[PDB]
DNA sequence: ATACGCGGCCGCCCATCAGAATCCCGGTGCCGAGGCCGCTCAATTGGTCGTAGACAGCTCTAGCACCGCTTAAACGCACGTACGCGCT
């Protein structure tokens, strides 16, 4: 909670809205959604999962089909 | 003129003397251990030095084990085609 409650305020006060990876184990990575969603659901959590076509799915959600459109920050690995 | 005799010939069983052939004992040639041997030059003997390599200490790589997330590869089965192989 302190890691989630220091990410959001570094983003809302020091103006800090650039993407920030956080890595967390597999099994850990839903409990951190659970809990992320819960105390900040303003702020998305587009983890990344899966082997093959999940890849092509984070690929296709991470930019625009064009020769950089931000549109994540926070994600686990 | 007319009737009796016989003469060697011959099949016969029956006798004598030599030759052929099997068994009882044989010499001969070939092979392989033996013996002999002898001049002698390679192993053995007694001996020194030194150095490889056994051995104990040590540390410091890498071979093992073990686990779990991820997924490519193996599995087993279903269906048919195009070869193995049999015949002529």
């Amino acid at each position: 909670v302190q890691t989630v409650a220091f990410i959001s305020w570094l983003i809302f006060a020091r103006r800090q809205n650039g993407p920030h990876i956080i890595v967390v184990p597999l099994s850990t990575m839903p409990a951190w959604l659970d809990t992320f969603e819960k105390w900040a659901p303003d702020l998305n959590c587009i983890c990344y999962m899966g082997n093959q076509k999940s890849r092509d799915t984070i690929r296709e959600y991470e930019f625009y089909t064009n020769p950089k459109t931000m549109k994540f920050n926070v994600l686990l690995t």
